[PDB]
């Protein structure tokens, strides 16, 4: 199936899922000389404080903290959307290097890894419904450079253990998401498309001009965990992050 290899990577992904041409593609290069302010753009409303994560799976292709998207206890409203998007998963892309990782660029500039905070448009009742709608998900992407630690990122670190390889998981209660957050909240915003298969184009695709910065230390640990299976010849989960795609007909607008 649809990996990171030479053989089953981005470039081929098309054969499978043919959107991968389409219009509305991501992630994309963000060249802020051409990014538009937007003086209506409303200011970002992460309300995250009853946040209720419940576990961390190795799908294969990287970690989801999954939370509780029963109701609407950690939500994501404001900003170029309409309405109230629900948080369902948060996971990274990395590099086998900190010179690269991130899905989006700005100014080609890649990054160590890329965080993404994914939510689903409430209208719709269901995650699965909100994938066929264009309006349907919302995802705050934030960008990460090696630096000092991030407190708020160890009990993600240290559980790593555990589900080393794809199709494991591992209890993950009490994880508060606003230990990730940058200061701040200022963003550039595209409507996109999901980075991996099925790459359905239901995406408003946030994307937070400051990063956070992590330790080598932290970073590596994710090095560490496998694309395989259990009992299977190993393959260390790096690079599994999607090139930049032509922006095509697409206004990037900046919220500052
Ligand atoms: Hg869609
Ligand atoms: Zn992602």
């Amino acid at each position: 199936h649809w990996g990171y290899g030479k053989h089953n990577g981005p470039e081929h992904w098309h054969k499978d899922f043919p959107i991968a041409k389409g219009e509305r593609q991501s992630p994309v290069d963000i060249d802020t000389h051409t990014a538009k302010y937007d003086p209506s753009l409303k200011p970002l409303s992460v309300s995250y404080d009853q946040a209720t994560s419940l576990r961390i799976l190795n799908n294969g292709h990287a970690f989801n903290v999954e939370f509780d998207d029963s109701q609407d206890k950690a939500v994501l409203k404001g900003g170029p959307l309409d309405g109230t998007y629900r948080l369902i998963q948060f996971h990274f892309h990395w590099g086998s290097l900190d010179g690269q990782g991130s899905e989006h660029t700005v100014d080609k500039k890649k990054y160590a890894a890329e965080l993404h905070l994914v939510h689903w448009n409430t209208k719709y009742g269901d995650f699965g419904k909100a994938v066929q709608q264009p309006d349907g998900l919302a995802v705050l992407g934030i960008f990460l450079k090696v630096g000092s630690a991030k407190p708020g990122l160890q009990k993600v670190v240290d559980v790593l253990d555990s589900i080393k390889t794809k199709g494991k998981s591992a209890d993950f209660t009490n994880f508060d998401p606003r230990g990730l957050l940058p200061e701040s909240l200022d963003y550039w915003t595209y409507p996109g498309s999901l980075t991996t298969p099925p790459l359905l184009e239901c995406v408003t695709w946030i994307v937070l001009k400051e990063p956070i910065s992590v330790s080598s230390e932290q970073v590596l640990k994710f090095r560490k965990l496998n694309f395989n299976g259990e009992g299977e010849p190993e393959e260390l989960m790096v690079d599994n992050w999607r090139p930049a795609q032509p922006l095509k007909n697409r206004q990037i607008k900046a919220s500052f």
